[PDB]
């Protein structure tokens, strides 16, 4: 989307990028003057202003500021200081928008005459780039189209300077000739090697010290900065001058930026009472026209959209504003709420109506105590059922709510909403049933979608012979021809596929904007395709003119550059147009019809498709062009390719405002070319360059012979005239409705819906990951950071999935603090070093390390808590105890060091000891195993309670003597395993250590020397 | 068992699987200090049919997001004095949501960032050793190490459910097996 | 009930071409148990059979069977066998 860019950055990047031998002057001498600058540091980083003329102007897309006068001119610092006083925070008038004022640029006085001021202007067409010159510049100058002398520069070619003397400087000074055709070769080089659309430069003035550029204007194509974003730097985007935005119209823009979908806002009246919350491109325009062309101009309140499937939280968010925009005016006849959209693609139309009535619903109140009017109008998947919750929200909470659908035409929802009605060379035949397409990519869901297609419009053949895939190698994916498993296969390099399947011959790129170019230039020159289809979007308007130009070269049509494709039901359908099968088998695009139809975007190619086939025999093939700026394929090369097919007996055309097509329309069906009966509307009229814009094509094709309905609302009464009139004169002989073969659904969309009922195993009561917070146990991940529970905390949410008190989580990062490294003698850490040692990685040497945690290494932590809770709950004194793990053998676990004995503690049992003893409320199980420390004590010095048993016996304590555990609980986690958890989730960050750091000292491979061996082997065996 | 269910697990943290830990580290260093801007490191990084390491998710988007990368973005704004790896990963993850919606800026990109910010803009590593921390593999232990909670919460869990052996319906297998071999 | 009946669809991950244990005999790569035993393949064969999924010849099932013999213990200072061996001297 090419759009304007400020004269600052636009003499920035000229200054910058140019590439001159002339004498440009005045480089990077221009100051920025806002009403929060201040003027110290103005004079002290630009000191011209104390030594030079200034000249300040207004820099808010201004055009024509000289017709205007806003212009300072002449003046010193003061006399700028002087004269932005009745300039800076006004609000100025410039055409048909009153606006703040709030940007100037100052730049340095030149002297001029009037024959030095000359007129540049390149400006970017569908042939190539138009060279503007006129040698009479300035302001004042009128006629832009019908003095100047203009030069058409074709597309992938330069420009020469004895071009520019030979037809542009014919009547140019002889002083200034030879350094004037320097200056325009540099410009148009500097435009297209940053990807500019429209460069103005007036009025340029070049005197004998060098070149001088008063006033500037530039639109630079903003999808080119991934070719130029080194180039251009952090470009800001000026919005046009007028008022200021509203904040909930900032907010919707906001969630633009942060969403996915497209999310478009604009207040037009904020007191009307129409309100119109219309999902879809076309479909906002189409709205809003029929509110304009039904009496509803001036209280039409805002316009916008929501597309492209939004969340739940993001359609929410936007019709709580738009609920919350209605609701602050009182309006006694009564506000009309119009959510319309046409048929989605592929979108549960139940998920969308599901966000939009949680906003009705909060405000149910305000929408009852304002007297408003909800009219619904939706189609596509599920729509019975959506329809059917937005009427059961109708009659629960008690506001009116209309819900219509599929049956009902488009715009007549409006109708039936304001009192007007009651409420109720290049090929032809491009696709065949022969037809192999080749995908380009991985996109598996049109892939589906396509043979889907192929297998409901009864074709034996499937029209995917093979998809092309260079980022993986090749292999066969797996598809569904009908009940059938097919393997398709995808290949790395386009020469496999064209190799092993040369009856292809169209490419369907699914590639994005950064391989789309190359994948079809790539294409392009394989003799087999014949049509190229991109429905990529993204692609710069030099990069499309290019492949238009290839393309015109080369004789393959494209109906690539932004869009869905387009159907010829009974052969071939490309990618995602149509829709679900659910889609085309209402709209019956399975048999051949009789009628072709073109459109430019691809929103209103469902609702065409629905109107042609609700009030004809069908679609014969139809095809949507795409929403980009120069067209693959325009309108005129599209019908007459259906004028040269035997099948085609009328023709639809959709237009829109901008780019004269519709003109080529007429002067075809004028001048002899166009025979079959021509229908066409121009959308989007709403007008509240003249000569382009809708009405000025309605008013063209209806003199014309064109039948061209009034409004929006008679487009299928017209259709379905002109269809009566054709049978009624025998040349349509409409065909008997033969039954499709059926496809299984979906396991998918059958849940999604909801009528299925699987059962699923992995029961999982921790962690929903789903949704939009990550949950834990019970508790957001939100409120575990904001209640400051630490890991432990977390490790009672996930492990115990309770609430532990906060001396308990700080006991287990307590326990998880001892239970760290305790030295590289040990099993684990000895295999863990082995393993990093033999060069493996970070979880294989953890893991490998990990798996020794049994039995005889840290089992202790299990086992002195089984045994001291086993023989405390049978009622032992602990001597009994003692003396009875004495007569079955079996040390007591937990019990015993090799040094720290008694008046030499263990300094780690210590802390834990202190911290149970100060912060644990009625701990009995610890005193029971202190009273059977003393008791062996008195036998060895050396027989402490170790740690390994004081977190045994303090952890079964923690749990059977704190909150939320009753007592089966809190012995069957110590029956599971959650001591062993604790060790092992401990002793991990020990293995990570020691790998880390038998990786950091270099170690090599170990061995084990002969010497600690000794083999004991057999004799002979 | 606990260590044969936890660490069965643990072999998956890979590349794939929570091991983009260290390579989006690696990755936003070495493109950092031979310093490109972002919209030509995506270019370089498309062009080389190479995935941008801890760009992606399979189920998170920005029309669904995950909270845990906002809580550590709202705790490396405040604590963490001169962050420049985090802004300019912000800038690639923006770069790559303008094009495709799926593309977001993992929890194992962001903690790969912050950690390498970590390391060489806080004290005591100088240029060697914080070098030598992600070249040797210092951040995925951090995802190991934090992942290892999950897998024993989820390994008591089961056992705690009481559930039996699974066994993977061959409605969900589609066996592709040659003709006569 | 719904894919009994036929009607519903569904995608199937996990491609697996090898080893169809449904159907009245374990069928490898294409050729049953049966005719595994029938044809006196050792297990160089069915490592032909489920690895690679060609039926190797004779003398390259000896030599798999080789490689198998060849690459079997090599003491226990090595590494590996030494982790072995403390996991096991650890009671596991
Ligand atoms: C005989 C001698 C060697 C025994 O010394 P010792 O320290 O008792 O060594 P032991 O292994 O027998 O001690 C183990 C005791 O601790 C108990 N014990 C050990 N580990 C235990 C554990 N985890 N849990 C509970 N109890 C444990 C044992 O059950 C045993 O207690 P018991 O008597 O009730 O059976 C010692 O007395 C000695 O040195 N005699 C020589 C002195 C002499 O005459 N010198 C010459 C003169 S110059
Ligand atoms: C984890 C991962 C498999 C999820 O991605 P995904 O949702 O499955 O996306 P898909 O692989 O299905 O789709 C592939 C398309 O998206 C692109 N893409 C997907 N992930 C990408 C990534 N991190 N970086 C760059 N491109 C990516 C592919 O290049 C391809 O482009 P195409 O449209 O031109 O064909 C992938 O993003 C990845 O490997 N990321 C790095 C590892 C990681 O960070 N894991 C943490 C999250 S699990």
């Amino acid at each position: 989307s090419a759009k304007a860019i400020s004269e600052q950055t636009g003499k920035e990047l000229l200054y910058k990028f140019i590439c001159t031998t002339s004498a440009i002057q005045n480089r990077f001498k221009y100051a920025r003057v806002t009403p929060d600058t201040d003027w110290a540091r103005l004079l002290q980083d630009h000191p011209w202003l104390l030594s030079q003329n200034l000249v300040v102007k207004p820099d808010q897309l201004i055009k024509r500021r000289g017709k205007l006068g806003l212009v300072g001119v002449n003046l010193t610092l003061d006399g700028v200081k002087s004269w932005l006083k009745p300039r800076l925070g006004q609000e100025a008038t410039v055409g048909k928008a009153t606006g703040f004022l709030k940007n100037f640029l100052i730049e340095p006085f030149v002297p001029h005459s009037q024959a030095e001021e000359f007129y540049v202007c390149i400006y970017a067409t569908r042939e190539g780039d138009y060279v503007l010159f006129h040698h009479e510049g300035g302001v004042d100058v009128g006629d832009v189209d019908a003095k100047a002398q203009k030069l058409l520069v074709g597309v992938d070619e330069k420009l020469n300077p004895e071009d520019i003397k030979k037809h542009l400087l014919v009547h140019a000074p002889e002083d200034k000739k030879e350094i004037l055709a320097s200056f325009i070769s540099g410009l148009f080089n500097f435009y297209e090697d940053l990807y500019f659309t429209y460069l103005e430069i007036n009025p340029l003035v070049v005197t004998k010290d060098g070149v001088y550029v008063l006033d500037l204007a530039a639109k630079v194509d903003a999808t080119a900065d991934y070719i130029c974003k080194v180039k251009w730097g952090d470009i800001e985007f000026p919005p046009p001058f007028g008022r200021e935005a509203y904040p909930e119209e900032a907010y919707i823009a906001d969630l633009d930026a942060k969403s996915g979908a497209s999310l478009k806002l604009t207040l037009l009246n904020p007191k009307g009472r129409i309100w119109t919350m219309v999902a879809g491109g076309g479909a906002s325009v189409v709205y809003s026209d029929t509110i304009c062309d039904l009496g509803g101009v001036n209280e039409l309140a805002n316009y916008g959209e929501y597309s492209g499937a939004p969340s739940e939280q993001q359609t929410y968010d936007y019709a709580k504003t738009i609920l919350s925009l209605m609701t602050r005016e009182k309006h006694p006849d009564g506000k009309i709420l119009i959510i319309g959209g046409s048929i989605a693609n592929f979108t549960n139309v139940a998920a969308t109506f599901k966000g939009i009535v949680r906003a009705i619903r909060d405000y149910q109140g305000p929408l009852k105590e304002h007297e408003v009017t909800i009219f619904v109008r939706r189609g596509g998947p599920n729509y019975q059922e959506g329809l059917r919750v937005m009427g059961e929200v109708g009659k629960t909470t008690g506001i009116p709510i209309h819900v219509f659908g599929t049956e009902t035409h488009m715009t007549a929802i409006v109708g039936m909403a304001l009192g007007h009605r009651p409420i109720p060379g290049k090929s032809t035949t491009l696709f065949s049933r022969h037809t192999k397409a080749i995908v380009w990519g991985m996109q598996t869901r049109a892939v589906q979608g396509m043979l889907d297609f192929d297998y409901v419009c009864s074709r034996d053949e499937p029209s995917v012979a093979a998809m092309v895939y260079p980022f993986t190698g090749d292999h066969k994916q797996k598809f569904y021809w009908g009940h059938k498993e097919i393997l398709i296969p995808v290949f790395k390099n386009m020469a496999d596929a064209m190799r092993k399947h040369p009856e292809v011959d169209v490419l369907i790129n699914f590639a994005s904007l950064r391989s789309a170019y190359d994948s079809t230039m790539e294409t392009m020159n394989y003799a087999q395709i014949r049509t190229i289809a991109i429905i990529a979007e993204g692609i710069p308007e030099a990069l499309t003119r290019k492949l238009i130009k290839k393309a015109d070269q080369k004789g393959v049509t494209i109906i690539g550059p932004a869009t869905v494709g387009g159907i010829k039901p009974g052969c071939f359908k490309i990618g995602n147009t149509g829709g679900m099968l659910d889609n085309i088998l209402a709209s019956k695009l399975y048999r051949p019809g009789s009628v072709a139809y073109v459109s430019r975007s691809g929103g209103m190619s469902n609702e065409l498709n629905n109107i042609i086939s609700r009030t004809t025999d069908g679609v014969y093939e139809g095809v949507a062009i795409g929403g980009d700026r120069y067209p693959g394929s325009t309108f005129m090369d599209h019908v007459l390719r259906y004028q040269d097919t035997p099948g085609v007996k009328m023709i639809v055309v959709l237009g829109e405002i901008g780019g004269t097509e519709e003109y080529k329309i007429c002067r075809g069906i004028k001048e002899g070319r166009l025979t079959k009966p021509i229908v066409c509307w121009c959308i989007g009229t709403c007008a509240t360059q003249a000569s382009e814009t809708a009405v000025a094509k309605n008013q063209a094709l209806k003199e014309a012979g064109v039948f061209v309905p009034r409004s929006f609302d008679e487009l299928g009464e017209i259709i379905q005239s002109v269809y009566e009139d054709l049978v009624a004169n025998g040349v349509i002989v409409p065909a008997q409705e033969v039954p499709p073969p059926t496809v299984p659904m979906d396991y998918s969309w059958a849940r999604e819906l909801g009528l299925i009922r699987k059962p699923a195993s992995f029961m999982t009561s921790i962690c929903d990951e789903r949704g939009q917070e990550l949950i834990y146990a019970g508790m957001p991940i939100t409120e575990v950071f904001k209640e400051e529970m630490g890991i432990g905390g977390v490790l009672g949410l996930l492990w115990f999935q309770k609430r532990l008190p906060k001396y308990s989580c700080q006991f287990i990062e307590m326990c998880l603090m001892v239970t760290a490294d305790h030295g590289p003698a040990v099993s684990g850490a000895h295999n863990t070093i082995i393993c990093a040692r033999a060069g493996k990685d970070l979880v294989s040497s953890l893991t490998s390390g990990l798996l020794t945690i049994g039995d005889r290494f840290g089992g202790a932590l299990d086992a002195a808590a089984k045994m001291f809770s086993k023989a405390f709950d049978s009622g032992i004194i602990p001597m009994e105890f003692v003396n009875k793990m004495k007569k079955e053998g079996k040390l007591i676990m937990g019990i015993g060091h090799r040094v720290k004995s008694i008046n030499n503690p263990d300094m780690r049992v210590q802390i834990l000891k202190d911290y149970v003893r100060q912060h644990f409320p009625a701990t009995p199980l610890l005193d029971y195993a202190l009273e059977v420390e003393k008791i062996t004590t008195s036998k060895k010095p050396n027989l402490i309670l170790n740690v390994d048993g004081l977190i045994g016996v303090a952890f079964v304590d923690m749990l059977r003597n704190c909150g939320s555990f009753t007592r089966e609980e809190a012995d069957e986690y110590i029956d599971i395993g959650a001591l062993n958890g604790i060790f092992v989730l401990g002793r991990s960050m020990g293995f990570i250590g020691h790998y880390l750091d038998q990786k950091r000292l270099k170690q090599g491979l170990y061995r084990h020397p002969w010497d600690d061996i000794s083999y004991v082997l057999p004799e002979h065996m």
